[PDB]
């Protein structure tokens, strides 16, 4: 049919997204000579047409159509392996398996993953190579302008609230509750900037959030449920917290240790930091390949570290 | 062994299942004791592809790479631009694979309690619940390490074992595949560390004086673990971190693809510190090191420390920050 022809066709270019998490690749190439998107998925296992009233009786639920297995290893109670399982279209597909063709420019650049590499970023670093690019730096938009009121959740409004208030409002199922909390203070580009002196606030806001959220969804979610935590690097360069479903089972980066720090972590460092807070600390951290501050002097830094270290490494 | 475990279990119910990750965890019986079968899909397979070689990194040439292996596809729909559908793709023991499974068994209450879904509550532990609550169940749990003392002293896993620094004690070191990965695909390549010295049960324990020790675990780790796989992995694409709480109750370093965007909480903030992390962060701690830190983590429902503690002094904690009580109504 069409479909199966378009995919025949397909000439590949490149990798666009490996993601081991979710086992999903795109691939990046053309069809003829428009660029094209393939996207494929591994299905899920299969149930009996929460999670612990399933039932296996059926002839491709589970691990009931598992051909053959081999070992990989073992140890005492542990034992693990590999397994082939039968495969059918109708009832046990491998993949999920889409086209985008042709392809625009906005579809490559939506598909496209990026490469980290985890640096290690000192005070000095911050004030050679991070501190001047944020200088030269639609969230005005919100706090200011009336965007989106239409979608926020919680606003501070009161006199008292001007410079130390904050806003509420979704990331663009309650386990999947995903907001984001933008504060009135326009000071604070990322948490570099966050002093000794900031801590009383910072509690503040988590207690706040923590009194709110929960309110908004009629208790359908709890304080102690909500994963609080912000980013360095964080996506703008307005101070802002993530407040996250403890148990969203969608995220990987976004909440991973050398991305995501704690608010509650945050807070507690700020204890022994002494007065300048996290403008002494050194930070590691993952940074992305498309971000402007590899190539403004993370890159050179990174290696000039693992030669200190003495760490292998391929030269440039 | 293997393959005659798992064709004897007997099926009792779903522990858990995750569509997002392709993750399942099934209850049964072997021999009428308590075994669970963990299993997840394989991820997609790419090309295995001065005088030095570079890995030729994300290629679809190879008979299984890619989309290469289709048999079969069908159409769902389409529209404008976008075409959706389903395939079949061909399976094989040696260079596609189905599907990874864990088994464990005789499992325990404590492997079942883990495994079941649960609730998770965020805890602020503070040094002195950690003194009252945390340290003597420590103790208790001092049988549930067997698998570690079996790698370090009974050859257990020896084959895969990539780094073994031992002198006949307590500072070496070894480094093998984590019962997590597959073996097979790169990117979700994930080792662990299992240090020899048996004082160090968790971070806790850490003190400013084990710094360096630290410092000279992450260089060796970087220094090593790339060359074994033909600089496939750099070393600084390598996330290395501790769990608070752990599984178990012996100093262990995870290293991971910091490609692999992370199952359930293995490299979240929460769960996951980063070593380099716990290097700088002992610079500001006392003496005593992370027995002074009030640790906030995830913790599930299930676990033996909610009700031995945390959960009472949880309540008292949301009390003592002015949060609400959630009305009966
Ligand atoms: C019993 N066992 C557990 N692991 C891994 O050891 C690490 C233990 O680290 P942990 O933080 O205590 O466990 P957790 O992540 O479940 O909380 C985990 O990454 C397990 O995957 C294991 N890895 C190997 N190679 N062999 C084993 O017998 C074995
Ligand atoms: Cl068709």
């Amino acid at each position: 049919g069409m479909f199966a022809s378009l995919i025949k066709r397909f000439q590949f270019v490149s990798v666009l997204d490996s993601n081991p998490q979710t086992k999903v690749m795109s691939l990046l190439g053309t069809i003829d000579n428009k660029d094209a998107i393939i996207t494929a998925e591994k299905t899920h296992f299969l149930f009996d047409e929460t999670p612990v009233l399933y039932n296996c009786e059926n002839e491709y639920s589970c691990i009931n159509g598992i051909q053959e297995l081999k070992e990989i290893t073992s140890n005492d109670i542990y034992y693990w392996g590999l397994s082939v399982i039968k495969q059918d279209m109708e009832s046990n597909p491998t993949a999920k398996l889409n086209l985008i063709w042709p392809a625009t420019p906005i579809h490559i650049k939506k598909y496209e993953q990026q490469n980290f590499h985890l640096v290690r970023e000192t005070p000095e670093m911050y004030k050679r190579i991070v501190q001047p690019y944020i200088e030269e730096m639609w969230v005005n938009n919100i706090l200011y302008e009336g965007a989106e009121s239409e979608r926020v959740v919680y606003k501070d409004f009161s006199e008292e609230n001007k410079d130390d208030g904050f806003l509420i409002l979704p990331d663009m199922n309650l386990d999947s509750l995903y907001l984001v909390a933008i504060v009135y203070r326009t000071d604070i580009k990322t948490i570099r900037d966050l002093r000794y002196s900031d801590r009383q606030w910072l509690i503040n806001l988590n207690n706040k959030i923590r009194s709110i959220v929960p309110g908004c969804y009629n208790y359908a979610v709890h304080p102690d449920e909500l994963r609080i935590l912000v980013h360095y690097q964080p996506s703008y360069y307005h101070f802002n917290i993530h407040i996250v479903n403890i148990k969203h089972p969608g995220l990987g980066n976004s909440i991973a240790a050398g991305k995501a720090i704690l608010l509650e972590d945050i807070i507690e460092m700020l204890n022994y930091l002494g007065p300048e807070g996290y403008m002494n600390k050194t930070i590691t951290y993952a940074i992305g390949e498309n971000h402007d501050l590899w190539k403004r002097g993370l890159e050179e830094e990174l290696t000039k570290q693992l030669e200190r270290d003495g760490i292998p490494k391929i030269p440039k």
